[PDB]
């Protein structure tokens, strides 16, 4: 059962490098508009100070090179948006695709177009963690790459990529420029909170294994959700509402096993464990896929 | 520390549908060729034995439908290349990138572009399993579907996919249609052999882990090569020759750690274990990655 990126064509004739001075990122191509992270402005010794607005202010249009492989667009404005700069250049790109924005919530999944200064160099899939970083060292020196989801033709970016924090996991924004988390665009002492496993991705992940055959591990007995609760929570697990539980619904519909079963089943698998045995294949339970991936790979 | 799939831009636009009758299948476009599995001209009765050549000869040019995105391509020549069809069409792919075939090893990594019905779906890291198949549920019902990598600007196309083995496991060919492995493109009793773990990817993995700063396994004892294999044989591992031990050579050299320094760190953490202890953040040992991916990715 293996993670998987959604093909990234319509991504990559979307990349092109953004230069300020000596700092040069990755940035996003849409019509006539290009989205970098603003920092594309700020020398290091700016970035432990940032004054973003009189930085933005007071430069040019012609500072900012941007290129879309060797062919430099000419940037004709120039705006901030939150922690993003848009800049309006004169040319809309031929290979604009169907988009949206959205804002996407913790526990869920998304494909990165790693890149080096313009060029995409792989793809990645991943999850937001719970504490709004993500994690793997993937996204080093590629700032401005984004994430994104594809609805059938509809390209829905979600993630642009600022920062590195000290624990070495990334940071970034949506594409209105708002940071997932506490997070700012700043060289100055931030830190990841503590993360915890992300519960549903994990019973989704039971739900793929018995679609998949694997049946060995479902519960010998019964649990309430409090009682899950109070044991999932003491192997730093985040709890389980209602409402979550209820996303469980088409794969609990699908498989004939009630979602209150399987937090019974991982109840017991935390508890008992899989001792050699493996669910899918894996000796660990996987926590990066969530419901509407497994019903989608299956 | 995480797998990461080639963008599948160059790719996605090479993707068709073949049907023959009642049966459809991926096809790879290339100028004025398309190529997909011999087994598209197959009934369900014709699949258990196949005369491919007589079945061939009596087929019309007009029988095949090639489809790119709706836009019918019309057939005007076939032949077979061992178990590929090469259909003639009358219009060159606009988007045929720069490519060239290879013929991958076992323990080799590759993206796989995982379509349905000439629509790309998702993109997958995978590496060629050292019994010559491919492990994950992927790839079931996107027969024609391709494997790749990219180098630079060439993408070299290195496996079709054909068939699900009775394990679960994927069989395909090189796209000179000859399979990997012992199988056949037929519906019969094949098997996949017994699989080992790709010892020369697990010992990359261990660099990529010092190269990231993850020290504590490194060896506290000295091995030799043989008394290095009779260890991780024991375990399932592939045994290690001496020209394994030379890919590992720029590892060792930009790291300063001995190859066979760290094959006594590997057999250490076979016998000894990690004990609740995490390498890359993971408690497994991972099999997938070659050293040329890892030098590529850090």
């Amino acid at each position: 059962f293996r993670k998987m990126a959604f093909p990234s064509g319509k991504v990559e004739g979307c990349m092109v490098q953004v230069t300020c001075g000596t700092t040069t990122l990755n940035g996003l191509w849409l019509d006539d508009t290009v989205y970098c992270p603003r920092h594309v402005i700020c020398t290091a010794e700016d970035m432990l100070n940032p004054n973003y607005e009189d930085l933005l202010i007071r430069k040019s249009n012609h500072s900012f090179l941007v290129q879309a492989g060797n062919v430099q667009l000419r940037v004709i404005g120039h705006s901030m948006q939150n922690c993003l700069l848009r800049l309006k250049v004169d040319t809309s790109n031929p290979k604009t695709p169907k988009y949206k924005f959205v804002r996407i919530q913790p526990g869920q999944t998304f494909s990165v177009l790693a890149c080096y200064n313009g060029s995409p160099s792989g793809v990645y899939q991943c999850a937001m963690r719970p504490n709004h970083t993500i994690k793997g060292s993937f996204l080093n020196g590629s700032c401005g790459s984004v994430g994104f989801n594809i609805d059938y033709d509809c390209v829905s970016f979600c993630y642009m990529h600022h920062m590195e924090l000290p624990t070495g996991v990334h940071a970034g924004t949506d594409l209105e420029g708002k940071f997932y988390g506490p997070f700012v665009d700043r060289q100055t002492a931030q830190a990841a909170g503590t993360d915890t496993t992300i519960t549903l991705n994990v019973l989704a992940w039971l739900y793929a294994a018995v679609i998949n055959g694997d049946r060995w591990f479902l519960n010998r007995f019964t649990t309430t959700l409090n009682d899950f609760n109070l044991v999932a929570m003491k192997y730093n697990y985040e709890p389980l509402t209602q409402d979550h539980v209820d996303i469980l619904g088409p794969l609990s519909a699908q498989t004939g096993i009630a979602v209150l079963d399987m937090c019974a089943a991982l109840k017991e698998l935390l508890q008992n464990g899989m001792n050699g045995r493996t669910i899918l294949g894996s000796t660990i339970l996987e926590d990066e896929f969530t419901p509407f991936d497994v019903v989608r790979q299956c």
